[PDB]
């Protein structure tokens, strides 16, 4: 199956210990929506894969992105406050030197 | 199971030493919400994986991001103070040279 | 356990030299908060891992 690329379904019947009734049962319940069946279908050596590992990955990356966004937001707030106070003091100094006459 | 892609659940019953009652018990308690069951389900060779390692990863990355944000915040505060004092001294010099008449 | 994805807890009882009382003891003290237990739980080949 790996090298010659034979259809694996046809090769299921040639394996000893598996009958054609068992092959039909595997065929009918291959893509069941049960969580256990899906985890077994996407079973990596280090636990389930597929969408189950994808959910963990996206949750982790979303949390990291949210923390980075939070620090960027506080930095932007500080920058906005600094610009506001700088503009206010510049306008105050300009008007103070303008009034002097 | 790895190469031909046979359903692993059907292959559980063919392993010697495991009966069909044990197979049913495994089926019913495969996706229990207990911490031990979840850690065993996501067991990497170097300890538990899945969400358990994801929590450690996100905590580490969040701490690193927080430290980087802290150093960036102090840098921004220093820059804001420098800009404020530069603007103040520039306005003072401009008004001082303007008053001279 | 690695390939067919069998529940490892059920496979603990099939290992010779481990009784069901020992299996229950492992079950109760699997996730203890002791530093030694946590280091053993997250034991990488090059020393403890995890947190």
């Amino acid at each position: 199956a790996t090298m010659l690329g034979m259809p694996k379904e046809f090769l299921w019947g040639l394996i000893p210990g598996i009958t054609k009734t068992d092959v039909e049962a595997m065929r009918q319940h291959f893509n069941d929506d049960d969580e256990m069946t899906q985890m077994l279908l996407w079973w990596t050596p280090n636990g389930p894969g597929g969408e189950f590992a994808a959910e963990i990955e996206v949750d982790s990356q979303t949390q990291i992105i949210e923390a980075q966004g939070d620090v960027q937001k506080d930095l932007q707030d500080a920058q906005a406050k600094a610009q506001a106070d700088l503009a206010k003091q510049n306008a105050a100094a300009q008007q103070r030197q303008a009034v002097a006459v």
